[PDB]
């Protein structure tokens, strides 16, 4: 099967991680598949909202380690990630990305850099103490121990909790919202935000980027 | 009657817009009474800590449309902004420049601007994701569906839910603690604490203002 | 006895402020031992992790000022604050420094700056919004009310809240989970987090020392 | 004649501001024309470089305040400032808009603002400092006093001064030169120029705004 | 005699520091003295504009070393420094201080900071390489060696170089060209540079403050 | 021979970058040396300053582009460009890193990324501005024109223009100067002034990463 699900409803874009074998690792083509659909998304005029999400158990564990900069694409349309399981490491880069999550009662949070000996290039060490505050997200990292998605949405990671088998029916009404109002407008703010947040991040990704040089080269 | 309130008792001013039968909707005339009040308030020395509150039973829904920069002035007294119902686009801005927030249980707070195909100008952007996290932020911006008082309070949005009838009580409770300090020093730090927010979101609030102007533009 | 106990055990260095009989006030003395104890800590090849704590039943009390720059060290090795009752305006600083924090069900959290007619060098004013939120931290400012440990935990303050009798139980248990990992790149990716903060926090404790010496000097 | 003169030769695009008889002064009709003439470059595929310049003697006297938001549109074309004569005000402005200026021995630059009671809204404040230095910047400011040609020059405020009537045989020959590059790798480079200036100028800008609206409330 | 004179004539007062006999070293009595002219100037409301300069030969050797955080204070009066002979270290930064800058013929500049084993406090690290350049700046620092007049004239330190004995005729020029001006304006336009100076710089004084602490706590 | 001709004399390391048959074009093999001789000057204790000098007649034509993320190393040790020909391209980058430079006569400088469709990943577009003015570095990038010694010395690129047989007697007199002074305190100074810049430029060079990334993408 296709490494990367995509189905368009309501005029909205469903992407799901299709490697259930390897829990959704990102395998170098799994990230160009995923990278070109998100690009594909916000250049189709039939698409207004993108979902993403994992075939079950586990969202995403990280990139294909065994196979082995950023490319999430600049994008106007709001990205909705509906975390279905584990978000680990680079998959928990890639639920940081989204705009808006919501997760099933089964989801959970790791980051594990620390623990396989590498540092963080898709800005977990900029986006994890933005969206989850900066203690708890020193207390992942250091520890590489799981956040339940009760704990998630406490701490602001996750804007809404469901029952596993309701997480798409959730996700379905967020989009139907957004999918409601103005669309122009709805892009126009939303580029504005992200701008607004490039401009504040900017600085920070540059050094997540060197530190992770310098361990390189240093390791 | 005055579209605006105002009551001075232990050093506390209560400025209560004043236009229910308009959802207390900022029409110019509110706009400029308000703001004004702000700054009379600043300069009387009569005067500790504002409360600001709405006219039930709604705070403020938003710049009157019918009818139709920032104007909220520099000021080294406490603000506290005592929700006691829907607080939604224009009113949500004036929630969020408040120093502090109680909240209602009958409150609730939306974002509208992409709905009625209008950019944010009085710091929505910036704020809310300040304020509410940036996820919720943009599920709130996105949707334009109401955030309860409850989640407000699980977000950091308001600082306390009370009962209805409890509001303006637990208000007064929050500025007779501030009553009872150093004045001197309160006011000394809560400048301290503006001039750092000022140099924190400057940049972000002339991106928000350079995207309503390209709004206007366009459309 | 001395004004700081010191323990390594599992290669985690707990130091604990030992003046009870002063609410563990930061003395001259305790202040150097203290802030020496740090920088031994980070040069000794024996310990990974640090905690921090109080002799009960306060965490700090704050600054001794009986007896009356900020001094905390660059460190690579994380720092658990285990808050076992009061942390007050000096206090709340030491706390507010620390990567991570867990709280006994007894702990509180308080700034009586304004209340002592004093301006905080020591980041209050910086950190304080950044882990508790704005308009908490205002709240928390210009009242001087305590915070409960609850109360904290769901601002985001401290990662975790425990029984009493349980406090350094627990800040084991955190600490043996950072223990397992690789630590070359633990404290690789905490520098990194502690570049990124300085990067981000800079302008503002500049801006907080320029307030406190315009407070000296017109006091 | 018509209030702004347009002539495309060699895939270049000179804008002359043409009303002498008013100094250049930009009067109602005139921003708007030129704002238009701006954008309308950009978009027209005929158009490689665009050269500023005004009708003669003098380049931009500043705004009609006998008749009496920035509005220079995002552009990545570049555009080259031919300062004829005097740029005053409101004309420097416009000059320190520009990617690159060349100046006639003639060209003398001056802000006026102070002594005509206003502040500056496009962004003299922070882009004369940027452009001539703090200290020059400062004095122009402060004095009302014409910068000469070539204290211009040493200042780093023009690249090039030349004989009046070689002017725009000099803006020619730095337009054919771009004109003779790789146009999309032109485009993308300045446009990412701009964005870095964009992201280290937009706090000043926003503080420049702030002043003009204090000057005018309290004015 | 005194270790300050001080005139005020047109509007315009000149603080000449007065310890000729140590080189205009700032002494804690000079400081103190000079700080509070400074502020008194500031207060006054029969000054517009001040002049610093220094009793010949030199403008200021720097602190005085035989005897041994910033003190310049919140003005928005324009201070001209008028640079009459060497300007060395703490000296210099007192120069950097300054709005406008003039220099005699005569007139040099030093930072030998490094030659004398301290770290700056006064800003010299911000704004020599903001005032002079970035490789102009380093090279003095670490190099130790004299900039001249002409040189400072060439990179953008000084405004201008005059004849010795043409100095203060110079200063009182520029200084009666500010007279000119409408002076509410002339405090609102200065403010606003001071702010946006401020809001630009903050970060960097921070890291300087730090490097400071560092070097004082290591040596 | 060698492609990096290295000699040390009093205390002062001269890298010489020695492929002149190929215009000093950074190989692959060229740039690997290069850095680590950077690397391995800082680590000695023999070595207090570096100079950077290429053989000539060109001081280095930019990335050898018919063989085919930045590597200058954080350093504390001041490094001196003695630039003895042309700088281009990747060459300008080389020149922009160094601390001080100092040019022959023979010197120019020039940008032709655009010219070669390629966009700057080493700072270019970042340090140029900040070195030799806005309006000429975007004038140099648009134009790939040469900026000759004389105007290098005037825009503040440069420190110092000397006779062609005279550079490395230069280069070796600002060195022994440098050699003269306190080595920690220099150190110290200097790695200051690199985290202040730090500080101030990560943004932008996040920023010029970011449109790299996005061409090469597009291209
Ligand atoms: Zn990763
Ligand atoms: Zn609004
Ligand atoms: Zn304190
Ligand atoms: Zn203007
Ligand atoms: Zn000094
Ligand atoms: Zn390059």
């Amino acid at each position: 099967s296709p490494v990367l699900l995509v189905d368009t409803t309501d005029r909205v874009r469903t992407l799901t991680l299709n490697r259930p074998q390897s829990r959704n690792a990102l395998s170098a083509e799994l990230r160009s598949t995923f990278f070109r659909a998100l690009s594909d998304a916000q250049n189709d005029d039939d698409v207004d909202v993108v979902i993403v999400t994992g075939a079950d158990p586990v969202f995403c564990a990280g990139l294909d380690l065994k196979e082995l900069s950023p490319k999430w694409p600049d994008m106007t349309k709001p990205v909705i990630g509906a975390i279905n399981g584990a978000a680990v490491t680079g998959g928990l880069e890639l639920a940081l990305y989204c705009d808006i999550l919501i997760a099933s009662e089964n989801a959970k949070f790791a980051d594990t850099h620390a623990r396989v000996g590498l540092m963080p290039t898709w800005g977990l060490s900029v986006r994890l103490p933005q969206k989850v505050g900066v203690g708890l997200a020193r207390r992942m990292s250091l520890t590489g121990d799981y956040l339940s998605a009760q704990d998630a949405l406490r701490a602001g990671l996750v804007t809404e909790v469901v029952a596993h088998d309701d997480l798409l029916t959730a996700a379905r009404r967020v989009a139907a919202s957004i999918v409601g109002n103005n669309q122009k407008a709805v892009r126009a703010l939303l580029d504005s935000y992200h701008r607004i947040d490039a401009l504040q991040t900017g600085g920070a990704l540059w050094a997540e980027a060197e530190a992770a040089r310098q361990w390189m080269r240093s390791t």
